[PDB]
């Protein structure tokens, strides 16, 4: 009479058949933000493997708010058509289709991870990025333009304007992805912020954009479907967002609706030593879920079934997130099931094999 | 000097980058031959998992040739675009886009596998079947009209347009099915096949059908592409087929030009107890292999990254072929690669889950 790792969940009219997800795993494979049939058949195969949720890469809500020239993007109308295809492959194999709303900030116009992931100058078809302050990123990055009160209006209507191309696109959650050093946790954070300003110093003043963000987000999105914010839980240096702030910004957000918050870490600065490790992460999603009252997915080195099913029983997180081991294995939901004894039927078409 | 599981194979003006081949399976997955997502995901998946070869599933020559409603269909030039497609994507990832060309012949007109494969009569969406004499292939099936001079040159024509088609869409290798009970197996096999006609009671009778769609194939194929048949080498009964008999045919099939024989058996009548285990099917390839002078697929329970291996390095056969393993891991390759100490990058997008 416990949440095992094959326990369905239950948010507004959204049920997983289970508590794997697939976690949001940038591809580098758009064009101009479209996507290739390459992620039909990469997102495709964990839908087939038995996930209850795939989550889709970082989709940038602007171009200049794109990691790579190779982002998938959301910007335009034109956008819908091939995103709602890939929900219909996706919910054909009995998955929750969902999508990752991002802004890469300061952090913005790099190349893709495998060609060295160097910075794009402007001259090499790179763009100038946006932040709090004009403080880079790294030595060799750009200098961010600082957003002024026009260009914060500009990003809020941006997700919010995102958000009503993921429902049209036929999404049933949306995650804001306020991590990674990426715009929303660069203003968040301490490490990263000068501002004097409302949307700076204190703690209420950097959180002011995510909150603004998360109310065009959750204004546009039916109450009816799952919201969900992704954040890095610390900056693990003393000087920066504790495990502490998270939870008080977790708080927040329930307040302003949000479902769910996926705990990740890392990303505002370079040279941080962080202490990684088999679910590293998963303390950040035990305790924002028990502090903050709101359902947490945990991430991070999760590859055993076993360690799996334990998050879930042991209830410190309602999701499971897999990014590398679904990448290595998109059949592992089938794996997990045979190994922890739970009932997994693999795709009709596959039945002889199993 | 001699190879490996991991070492090329040319064949004409076509380089498969391992011995790795997908065995043709069939998806029963296509609505009037057209393919889906589903199969554009399906086949792209085992390409981005590193296999050398790619072959598609039975793919019908003509309507009445399908095995199931749901079966992929080459009959007619519609049929080209989508599967270009899906032939772009495989190369795109690496690997090399087969197909099989197929005619269920007697066993034709049944529903799905999973559905309980039970024929479907032509009342209900059903077709007349065709093949050499009037026998059923068991109790409960329709009665097969037997093929005329003008039935039987129909087929080899039919052969022969779904060649072009094949060239047309992008196809590098062409295999001709020519085992399980179908068309070309019932002409070829005295089990249930009565004829007496030139097409029927000899070898040198039973054997032209196979030979003439052979000619026709190996006309329309451009002369730098491989070209492979499939056979049953074994009706698994006294009065049946054996692998003597296999080794002439193949004999005669490596001077009609044919490049490999993949090497199956069983499927010509129901109540035949086949000796299943692993590499079952391997024995009777090394022996096309050795007595016919002409390269081999081996196919049949092989799941070991070792045991593929081995037959390659023991001259067993020339490529493996793998059905089931592929649907469970279509990363198996990768995972082979690893385990024989062979350097096999997964696609680029995935470099940070190896
Ligand atoms: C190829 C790749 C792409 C990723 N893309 C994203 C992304 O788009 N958005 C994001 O929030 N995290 C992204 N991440 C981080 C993962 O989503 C995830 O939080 C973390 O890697 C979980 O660890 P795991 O890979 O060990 O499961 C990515 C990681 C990888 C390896
Ligand atoms: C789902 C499924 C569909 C298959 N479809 C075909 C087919 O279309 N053509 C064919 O020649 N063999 C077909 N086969 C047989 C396999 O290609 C293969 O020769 C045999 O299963 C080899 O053993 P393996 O699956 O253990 O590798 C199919 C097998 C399965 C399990």
């Amino acid at each position: 009479m416990q949440p095992h790792l094959f326990t369905p969940l239950t948010i507004g009219s959204v049920t997983l058949r289970n508590r794997i997800g697939m976690s949001p795993m940038c591809q580098y494979s758009a064009v101009d933000g479209f996507p290739t049939d390459w992620h039909l058949m990469h997102l495709g195969a964990r839908a087939a493997g038995g996930v209850g949720l795939i989550i889709l890469e970082a989709t940038a809500v602007s171009p200049e708010g794109r990691i790579s020239p190779f982002d998938l993007g959301i910007w335009s109308d034109d956008h819908i058509a091939a995103l709602s295809r890939i929900v219909k492959l996706i919910e054909s194999l009995g998955a929750v289709a969902g999508i990752q709303l991002a802004h890469a900030g300061r952090k913005a116009s790099v190349g893709r991870p495998w060609e060295g992931g160097k910075p794009i100058a402007p001259a090499n078809g790179g763009w100038p990025v946006v932040g709090p302050t004009a403080e880079p990123f790294a030595p060799g990055y750009p200098t961010p333009i600082p957003l002024d009160a026009a260009g914060i209006a500009r990003v809020v209507a941006d997700f919010a304007t995102a958000t009503k191309r993921a429902r049209a696109a036929g999404f049933r959650w949306i995650e804001i992805h306020a991590a990674h050093g990426y715009l929303l946790h660069n203003f968040l954070s301490p490490l990263g912020n000068d501002r004097n300003d409302e949307y700076g110093g204190d703690l209420r003043g950097r959180v002011r954009l995510l909150s603004e963000v998360t109310a065009a987000v959750r204004a546009e999105w039916p109450s009816d479907l799952p919201l969900a914010v992704r954040l890095s839980c610390s900056d693990w240096t003393p000087e920066g967002l504790t495990i502490a702030d998270t939870v008080e910004v977790a708080r927040m957000l329930r307040e302003q609706g949000v479902d769910l918050i996926d705990c990740s870490s890392g990303g505002i600065a370079p040279g941080i030593t962080i202490p990684v490790g088999e679910g590293y992460q998963v303390p950040f999603a035990a305790q924002v879920r028990r502090e903050a009252n709101i359902a947490t997915a945990a991430v991070g080195l999760i590859t055993r079934p076993e360690h799996a099913d334990a998050i879930v029983r042991n209830g410190d997180a309602d999701l499971v997130l897999l990014g590398r081991e679904l990448l290595r294995d998109p059949h592992w939901p089938l794996r997990a099931a045979r190994a922890l004894g739970h009932d997994l039927a693999p795709p009709p078409q596959y039945l002889r094999a199993w």
